DNA sequence: GGTAGACCAG
DNA sequence: TGGTCTA
């Protein structure tokens, strides 16, 4: 799911799990489990914590209880779902919290990706995977001056920074991708060539891209078709190790 | 600072 | 392929 997704994730899980207190909680495939790194201090701790509420940081998830919260990435395929204990687990379920009220939070990833950590409430925010997350991309927090002071100090190219989770969160391949179009920019451009015009175009494309998204494609996945601003067939490469799609006309 | 390890299955 | 952590 990308971060606009998860933003819905989040806004209508949440009345249906709060105010829940945790009875279970069930591990099919341990891995997702990484802290605490024992699944079983996992499980254990989260029993007779009540569910207070839901937020999110870039694409994590964070679930807040009595003590502790519950951090937790979906990566590409996970999803959550709440139903009866009374019905069969759908296919690929791999950690079910259990509430005292006879329904269950499922958690199923047809690619096992995903992933949890479990600290106290006070503790999330500077450890892992939370810590050195950057800023939300909706926020003022993120502003063309925190864009341009990472890109003149990088000599990587421009969809690279942005797929640096540190400077800005969340912000995935595709959304990369149609941002950088929208921006007129070519994803292979060294982050550093960007003029501050090209900053501020980037930053604004960016906001509004996620933006337009949390409430079609210019060019991702769109290879081999014509470009829908000027016509020129859209091409595919290879950019920071992803799959990159971009209009060799609209972006320079 | 930086990229190339790591995890997974359709 | 994808995202984000550790090495
Ligand atoms: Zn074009």
């Amino acid at each position: 799911p990308q971060l606009p997704e998860v933003e819905t994730i989040r806004r209508t899980l949440l009345p249906l799990i709060v105010g829940k207190t945790i009875e279970d909680v069930r591990i099919f495939w341990p891995n997702i489990i990484r802290h605490p790194r024992d699944s079983e201090a996992f499980a254990a701790r989260m029993i007779g914590q009540t569910v207070r509420g839901l937020e999110r940081r870039g694409k994590f998830l964070k679930f807040l209880l009595d003590r502790d919260a519950l951090i937790s990435h979906l990566r590409m395929e996970g999803r959550y779902a709440v139903a009866s204990a009374l019905e069969p687990l759908e296919p690929h379920t791999h950690v079910v919290f259990c509430f005292t009220d006879g329904s269950e939070l499922r958690y199923r990833d047809v690619r096992k990706f995903g992933t949890m950590h479990v600290y106290a409430k006070e503790e999330a925010d500077r450890r892992p995977p939370l810590a050195e997350l950057g800023p939300e991309p909706l926020s003022p927090a993120f502003s063309p001056a925190v864009l341009a002071e990472r890109a003149v100090k990088t000599k990587r190219s421009v969809k690279a920074l942005l797929l640096d989770c540190t400077v800005v969160a969340g912000f995935g391949n595709i959304y990369v991708d149609e941002s950088l179009f929208r921006a007129g920019i070519l994803p292979g451009r060294p982050a550093a060539s960007l003029s501050s015009k090209e900053i501020e175009r980037l930053h604004e494309e960016m906001v509004a891209t996620i933006g337009e998204a949390v409430m079609h494609l210019y060019v991702y996945g769109r290879q081999g078709n014509p470009c829908k601003r000027c016509g020129t067939p859209i091409e595919k490469t290879v950019v920071a190790g992803r799959g990159t799609h971009y209009c060799p006309r609209c972006q320079r």
